[PDB]
């Protein structure tokens, strides 16, 4: 279409810019990966992956038997760092709520030595997890490149994890965050609240009307007092601008 590469480059940058951050969003299209933003050079600096990696903490609970897509896991009845956690949830709505207690409780029922095992057998990011089985994605030492985290969506996309298609498909029902006019947005969150500075993450796809799934990955600096959804706005205009939604 007749809109310039330039314009479209200038304009997703002004997103970040005007955010008062640095970051990258990249899209996959077929094999070819598209880096835009105001800070190109993050396409390949290693960040903890934060909450999404929940996306993987799930398919690896599922697959190994540790719960179902039905299993209400309970609130403890002790305070919560936020309140909308201090109540009684399954997988799904713990993946829209990223509710870390119910993920981490996830990955105690997973282990140590089976969560190692699948993170290297995934290879996923670095695939270091350390000795501590329920905050090594939030502090380190796991780390992934925001080109990996785009073509770890591509492989979910598409079934190419090695999943069973059954799994993969339970954890994907779980990723719809929006939709637009025909259009499909699966996609996880991530902000890493115990680094500095603070990684924030949004990892999917589009599925758009016709069965096309284009994926995509953007990645930025949280500062102080940001609001989460920055990164949903940013995302969905640059989307937007492409043509994709
Ligand atoms: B996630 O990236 O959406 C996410 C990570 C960490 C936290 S947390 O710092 O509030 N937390 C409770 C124990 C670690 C929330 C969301
Ligand atoms: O995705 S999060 O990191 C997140 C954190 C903070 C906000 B906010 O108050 O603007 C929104 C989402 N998360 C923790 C609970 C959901």
């Amino acid at each position: 279409m007749h809109i310039s590469s330039q314009q479209h480059e200038k304009a997703i940058k002004s997103y970040f810019d005007e955010a008062q951050t640095q970051g990258v969003i990249i899209i996959k299209e077929g094999k070819n990966l598209s880096t835009y933003g105001n800070a190109l050079a993050r396409a390949n600096k290693e960040y903890v992956p934060a909450s999404t990696f929940k996306m993987l903490n799930a398919l690896i609970g599922l697959e190994n038997h540790k719960a179902t897509t039905n299993e209400i896991f309970k609130w403890d009845g002790k305070k919560r760092t936020y309140p909308a956690w201090e109540k009684d949830m399954t997988l799904g709505e713990a993946m829209a709520l990223s509710a870390v207690p119910v993920y981490q409780e996830l990955a105690r029922r997973t282990g140590l030595e089976l969560m190692q095992k699948e993170v290297k057998r995934v290879n996923f990011g670095n695939t270091n997890i350390g000795t501590q089985v329920d905050n090594f994605w939030l502090v380190g030492p796991l780390k992934i490149t925001p080109v990996q985290e785009v073509n770890f969506a591509d492989d979910l996309a598409h079934n190419r994890l090695p999943f069973k298609l059954e799994t993969q498909e339970e954890v994907k029902k779980m990723l719809l965050i929006k939709e637009v006019n025909g259009s499909k947005i699966y996609a996880k969150s991530g902000w890493g609240m115990g680094v500095t500075p603070q990684v924030g993450w949004l990892t999917g796809w589009v599925e758009q009307a016709n069965g096309k799934k284009i994926p995509f990955s953007l990645n930025l600096e949280m500062k102080e007092g940001m609001s989460g959804s920055i990164r949903n706005e940013i995302t969905y205009k640059s989307l937007e601008n492409l043509g994709i939604i």
